[PDB]
């Protein structure tokens, strides 16, 4: 779990709430990031697991990009 | 919820993981049963919050399902 891959992951969930005009202000904003947010991390576990013992990956933006858009569309239906 | 929207999901999860020959044995395999458990059951949260208040509505086993398999299809890809 890099500081890159973090920071990504949280770059595509705010933009993926956004582009769905879901406010920060809202009661369950800040339990749908966490939830979006630790699903994407436990999705790509194994690839973070092994950048930590230094296989000097990186986890591919495209793909983290599926896995926030997946996330999100089963997440906010109804919404 | 809505009990048995829970008794159903957590039949639905030990099936699907069953069908892709995932024991429980295995070393992450209760984080994966809980991970999943709880993220049905947030996908659903608003439908079941209105059952829980007396709507007499209920999540149907397709939906649940569908949910589910996108669930065990995202999180087991290794």
């Amino acid at each position: 779990k890099r500081l890159q891959f973090n920071e990504t992951l949280s770059k595509l969930i705010l933009g993926g709430l956004r582009l769905r005009g879901i406010s920060n202000s809202i009661t369950d904003y800040q339990k749908l990031y966490k939830i979006t947010f630790d699903a994407a991390e436990f999705t790509h576990r194994d690839e973070l697991k092994r950048i930590s013992m230094g296989s000097g990956e990186e986890v591919s933006f495209e793909s983290l990009q599926e896995t926030v858009e997946t996330l999100l569309k089963l997440f906010t239906k109804s919404l």
